[PDB]
DNA sequence: GGGCCGCCCGGGCCGCCC
DNA sequence: GGGCCGCCCGGGCCGCCC
């Protein structure tokens, strides 16, 4: 079987969708999402709010998993990992393994997983329904390397795959978005959107 | 009996066909398929996505085998192997014999076979139906020598033969395409397509 | 005492001087020395010939040590080391510690030392007089990181300090030159020489 | 000490010089020497006559050694060897190790040596004075790879170093010349001589 | 917010076929 | 002897300094 997780959108029985904040485009804004590109632009280690929307509430014990894969076919097989420089940096929260690219901040029940067959990394939190009167549940992700990091992503674009799963790991829903971790998310979003409109 | 495997197209009971991505034509693109030539142009060791399409799902235990043979009659008899230089290069994935031209990346159940009678190499993975909502199953192949390699293919064109087989080795379907492994797949595809249109 | 080794030129009793080949200026030449800047421009891991000239022959047991220090006052204190990415690369010659920036190739008696007090790296070979009829002795050095390497030199210029020492470590002579390890030594030498002439 | 043998010309006590036949420049002549370049152009495995001239006769037991080194500083450290393809070719004379680039044909007392410290290859024959009435002693060398061989010389020019030595290995004399092993020695000699006269 | 170094890019330069 | 594929080449395109 393939060692590359599927990226196919699957809203599933609960109508699972992702939402992103309306952020702006100042040159070095910490995080900003492009709907035209379905692509998040963000700085290293900064908060990236991701909204979980459902049409109906999934059962208790539902989990939310985030995992990165390289976007290009030529690189899908390679596990996405932190580069050796940032791996050795003293910046662990005491829970996230230093090799993991994606973290979750502000959650008491975070789990960091290494797949036993594919060796891919992922980070898991329990699914929580929105507060009564709220439309969605917001998770704060962090990406611990720039897309450009030498010896790590090395300028290769990645996708983040968000899955809703039961406690057994069965797929309840799946969505994805592209990520660029860079120094100037506002400049780069504008550049990439202009290259899109030009072509 | 002939030691040269058949290349005859056979869609079979399950309507087996191959598909290829719409790739582009930049001078040194890593992989690009020419429908006019039914020919894949790719760089050494780079990802070559090949799509498996069926009209109906073959049974569990079905296998997908890929094998290379020289295209020209004068060379069909000779086993396709890596050249001595690349055979000795430390580029093994720990599974593929260093002599094998064709590898599969990103699959946990890959097998590398040497025919006991013909000594030809092949690489096998289990057939997997596409995800629900997907049209095909994609396999990532790698070719570990240039077509031009001295002491190996030595500028002789090859065919890749893809067979659908049951677990006993019975034939369920067969397709094939020409392969050129080269430094500049975009240049060489254009050159060969132009020579086709001129002739 | 200072943990920063002196860079002061000292020709000493034997008239110790350095010489460099007349190299050229093509964009990506592997190594080229600028007399205007007393600066070597070279590519990662490529041969850097350095000539040892003396007015008279030092005694047997003389050693030639090479050590790097950061040029700028702000960085002199920090030990010059390879970055984490290149430290983990499998490029060791079986002798050079993976942390050492400077190597010597083609010498059977090379030693790699870590100072017990300052922890600075250096590489040592025996001094050999030139062949009869030759004017100098040539050593081939290699620099195993780019000056720009993240987590290593990180765009900070270095000096290479070459010392002539007796077997006890007493100083017999000392010379030095600036080094930039970069992808395009010819481009960068021209750029820096033009900035010199303009200023 | 350096693992790179000296190439310095040393006529020595016996006035040791090399001579080469006047050959011509037909496109694919098997061997032709350029005095303007001090460079031999020859085809793979073909006879390359090399003349040994002395002003006076060296003692009995004198040996003649030929050894190849790469000409460019960047490659001097690497041992010159046959490529993996020609190494596996069944073309040994029963004496020459398949890895050795340089052979001697037509000599009953040929020795093939692998240096115990540098691992460099060489081929040795006894020195013989010319016949009475003859001016020189001619040795027939063969080069068993093209300069272009992938995984071997890989288009890097080499020097052949010819040394006169006593039975102990002491240096009595040394000369050298560049070698290009190629398919068309006449064409390539003319090309390289024209590039010389142009510049 | 303006603007200043590794790597990608298309042009074009040696064994073998004719 | 004429002439037809991997690799070298100079132009030019993302973190950090200002
Ligand atoms: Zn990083
Ligand atoms: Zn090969
Ligand atoms: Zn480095
Ligand atoms: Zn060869």
């Amino acid at each position: 079987s393939s060692s590359v997780p599927s990226q196919k959108t699957y809203q599933g029985s609960y109508g699972f969708r992702l939402g992103f904040l309306h952020s702006g485009t100042a040159k070095s804004v910490t995080c900003t999402y492009s709907p035209a590109l379905n692509k998040m632009f963000c700085q290293l280690a900064k908060t990236c709010p991701v909204q979980l929307w459902v049409d109906s509430t999934p059962p208790p014990g539902t989990r939310v998993r985030a995992m990165a894969i390289y976007k290009q076919s030529q690189h899908m097989t390679e596990v996405v990992r932190r580069c050796p420089h940032h791996e050795r940096c003293s910046d662990s929260d005491g829970l996230a393994p230093p090799q993991h690219l994606i973290r979750v901040e502000g959650n008491l029940r975070v789990e960091y997983l290494d797949d036993r067959n594919t060796f891919r990394h992922s980070v898991v939190v329990p699914y929580e329904p929105p507060e009564v009167g709220s439309d969605c549940t917001t998770i704060h992700y962090n990406y611990m390397c720039n897309s450009s990091c030498m010896g790590g992503m090395n300028r290769r674009p990645i996708l983040t795959i968000i899955t809703l799963e039961d406690s057994s790991g069965n797929l309840l829903g799946r969505n994805s978005f592209e990520v660029r971790v860079c120094a100037c998310p506002g400049r780069d979003r504008r550049t990439e959107e202009e290259n899109l409109r030009k072509k």
